[PDB]
DNA sequence: CGTCCAGTCTAC
DNA sequence: TAGACCTGGACGG
């Protein structure tokens, strides 16, 4: 999951859980390493928003709702497979590893983050990690100031296709967005990040950072296979046949077309 | 059967 | 940096 996936799993959330009141504790899997979530009410609403690659629940009681609780605020990480789904309450798919349970009178059903490969993390303070830049899907001005202001920093140093994986400055861009965004203006993903950046101080480099990511946002779906093959089709680089791939500096695949780029391995 | 492949996080 | 953290599907023998 990148940027993309983050908002349409907020969008989910906001629209599945728009006419549904919750009740009861937040249950965690037995197996998660990440913290219990100390929150009870007998009635209480779920709301998501995403920032980059991480996304926001808040957990916020009715009124009269008991015990006597303030809104709760949880903030998600997916790693390379977190996910929410809305289920029945006895239908609990495997790796379900943090569960919001739906109050009476209708369907019992289950709010579940799904992390088959555990990378995901969650933290009690309702904040954005300290250090993050500005989402490139939601806050495009201040994410391409910031970039521009610190071209001096050594993270600009690296490959382009390295320091676009920099959460500090592309908060919301990953492996296959990296792909995608190099392959539109055909730089060389081996090409110095400060180069072509301080080249652009015909949509240019951070543009594409704001508008590629959008395109898979008006796609929709994401799970929650006819929408994966939108997925599939859309992509122009990423995986596809006649496309090159090396692994970069930390054994990440980047998938272009051409020249490699001067700092190539 | 086995190998290989798919975003942080933190000891060195 | 390198290895760690994890599960499962595709594919080879």
């Amino acid at each position: 999951p990148e940027g993309p996936e983050l908002h349409l799993a907020s969008q989910f959330v906001n629209e599945a859980c728009r006419a549904l009141v919750f009740g009861g504790c937040v249950e965690k899997s037995s197996v998660s390493r990440n913290p219990e979530v100390p929150f009870e009410s007998s009635a209480y609403r779920i709301s998501a928003s995403a920032r980059g690659k991480e996304l926001r629940l808040i957990l916020s009681p009715l009124p009269g709702a008991q015990p006597q609780q303030e809104p709760l605020a949880l903030v998600f990480r997916f790693g390379m497979s977190g996910s929410f789904q809305l289920v029945p309450r006895e239908e609990l798919p495997r790796h379900a590893h943090l569960r919001f349970y739906t109050a009476p009178p209708g369907p019992r059903l289950a709010l579940c983050f799904v992390d088959i490969r555990r990378f995901g993390r969650w933290d009690l303070g309702g904040k954005w990690q300290p250090g993050r830049g500005p989402c490139v899907l939601q806050e495009y001005q201040q994410f391409r100031e910031n970039v521009l202001r610190n071209l001096a920093d050594k993270a600009f140093d690296r490959p382009i296709c390295e320091a676009l994986l920099d959460q500090r400055f592309f908060n919301g861009i990953g492996n296959y967005l990296r792909a995608e965004i190099l392959y539109r203006l055909k730089i060389p993903p081996f090409e110095k990040a400060r180069s072509v950046l301080e080249a652009l101080q015909n949509p240019d480099l951070l543009e594409l950072c704001h508008s590629v990511p959008k395109e898979v946002v008006q796609l929709g779906g994401r799970g929650h296979e006819e929408d994966f093959a939108a997925f599939r089709a859309w992509l122009r680089c990423y995986g596809m046949p006649g496309m090159s791939s090396l692994q970069d500096r930390h054994g990440r695949t980047i998938w272009f077309q051409g020249d490699p780029g001067p700092l190539a391995p």
